[PDB]
């Protein structure tokens, strides 16, 4: 039942909604969710493409914006920033109640900037200022350029959702860049306690890529094993003396956020990813149908750290089979960027 969301909070994990639309906010539904245990919102270009295509409340907004001399990208941004700002207002009470630790809404920069660090910094600063809310996170793909940009944006005091992570190595690079930006701010005497970063590590895409050619004992197990190993890396990185020296001064840890947690293979229970990845100091962002499934028949248990030994053994067998998870991660990130760009171009076309 609905109290499972509160039960999961007690285990140290926030559950966010992986969807955003003008009607979700305007109808009052998002505000009711924030009272009933949803703790934040994520968007991406595919989410907006579907929202703009299907939500009736955009029609008048598009007609108004087509009366102005604006590029399709600025039409999109005016609509998207307005939804994000309205959602931030709904989530603000929650955000402020925890000292700025919860109640975030994420807006992703243009996919065409993914390999341009300076362009990414420029757009992220601009969108941060345009939303004008302390609980907005700018979402930035975790390419090498994105990790460069992350260090700068953190140095600038901006909260970031680093997305399209599939790699434990790349995630550790992101932690190091975060720590460099935090260290810069502390050395300059600037505040850090309100800077929040999440590392959105994708789940279902890994199993979708590998399962058809895996042996039976491994089907539907790789993504969870990778996530469990990533969380052990996280514990080790953030408790080490180097980060402890920063956390003593007010720095917040990065938190892992499980994304792509809707189950895509009907051979697996629809709550598989949410049930399997609950642990302290994490987030899981879920599409509506997965949130519904988890409320109905999910289980709140501290599963993320269970059986870490078996996770390691499975990842060792994945390597034994010749699957290089780092090569896979790069390919999955590249594919996700192409897919997001496809969705973005599809949403721009009706805005010309």
């Amino acid at each position: 039942g609905m109290t499972i969301l509160s039960d999961v909070k007690a285990l140290g994990q926030q559950i966010w909604l992986d969807n955003l639309s003008r009607s979700l906010v305007q109808s009052g539904e998002l505000a009711q969710m924030l009272k009933q245990g949803v703790c934040g919102v994520t968007s991406n270009p595919a989410i907006f493409q579907k929202a703009f295509a299907g939500d009736a409340l955009y029609a008048d907004e598009v007609a108004a914006l087509k009366r102005q001399n604006l590029s399709p990208k600025q039409r999109y941004e005016t609509m998207a920033v307005a939804d994000v700002r309205a959602a931030c207002d709904v989530c603000l009470a929650e955000h402020e109640s925890t000292g700025g630790k919860t109640g975030f809404v994420s807006l992703e920069v243009s996919p065409e900037l993914a390999k341009d660090a300076q362009g990414t910094v420029e757009e992220a600063r601009r969108l941060h200022a345009a939303i004008a809310r302390k609980n907005a996170m700018i979402k930035v793909p975790a390419t090498d350029a994105g990790i460069d940009a992350l260090e700068t944006l953190v140095s600038d005091g901006i909260s970031v959702n680093l997305t399209l992570l599939f790699s434990r190595a790349q995630t550790l690079k992101a932690y190091a860049a975060y720590a460099r930006g935090i260290a810069k701010r502390l050395a300059a005497g600037q505040s850090v306690a309100h800077i929040q970063v999440v590392a959105s590590f994708f789940i279902s895409r890994v199993d979708s890529a590998l399962d058809a050619t895996l042996p039976d004992r491994l089907k539907g197990k790789t993504a969870i094993a990778l996530a469990k190993a990533a969380y052990q890396d996280w514990e080790q990185y953030f408790t080490a003396p180097e980060f402890a020296a920063l956390e003593a001064q007010g720095a917040n840890r990065v938190q892992l956020l499980w994304a792509s947690t809707g189950v895509k293979n009907p051979a697996y229970p629809d709550t598989l990813y949410v049930d399997s990845l609950i642990g302290v100091h994490t987030v899981n962002t879920v599409p509506d149908a997965t949130l519904k499934a988890f409320i109905d028949h999910g289980t709140a248990k501290a599963t993320l750290t269970e059986s870490a030994d078996e996770a390691r053994a499975r990842l060792a067998e994945i390597a034994a089979l010749g699957i290089d998870v780092e090569t896979l991660a790069a390919r999955l990130q590249e594919d996700g960027l192409k897919q997001f760009e496809e969705a973005f171009e599809k949403l721009l076309a009706p805005l010309v």
